């Protein structure tokens, strides 16, 4: 069955740069500003696209080793962008799949709001449960602030 689960948080950054920093160029900004959160992004295959997957490890002592992540789609326009965890972490006997929403949107002041929808397919009879979901916004709220942080920092990156 699918257990739904959705979060809003503000940034400071404009909503198209932030989407080609923090969304469009993880692979890259995430080992980079955020060291101690992931230790690499790998490429598996694919050019970006829908179907792309990417192999996220995670610093020695964490939970889980890695992740797979398949991006699913891509809106350039809108600020759209929807990606599936496939493999590996919590993935397994219990859950097949983690699709995930997020979409950024401006506001008046410069800044952005981002919209987060996590669907976790379970197998079986299982339940997704608070701590699990408090752990996944947690690591997105550390990536987004170390993207952030560097991008303040950085006034030339991704204009
Ligand atoms: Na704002």
């Amino acid at each position: 069955g699918v257990f739904n689960f959705e979060t809003e948080t503000t940034s400071v950054i404009p909503a198209a740069r932030l989407f080609k920093a923090f969304i469009l160029d993880g692979d890259n900004l995430f080992p980079k500003v955020a060291p101690q959160a992931i230790s690499s992004v790998e490429n598996i295959e694919g050019n970006g696209g829908p179907g792309t997957i990417k192999k996220i490890s995670f610093p020695e002592g964490f939970p889980f080793k890695y992740v797979k992540d398949r991006v699913d789609e891509v809106d350039h326009t809108n600020f759209k962008y929807n990606y599936s965890v496939i493999e590996g972490g919590p993935i397994g006997d219990t859950l097949e799949k983690i699709s995930n929403e997020i979409k950024i949107v401006a506001t008046p002041d410069g800044g952005s709001i981002l919209k987060i929808s996590n669907k976790y397919h379970t197998k079986g009879d299982h339940e997704v449960k608070a701590e699990q979901v408090k752990a996944s916004k947690e690591m997105g709220e550390t990536l987004l602030r170390a993207v952030e942080s560097y991008l303040l920092a950085h006034s030339d990156a991704y204009n």
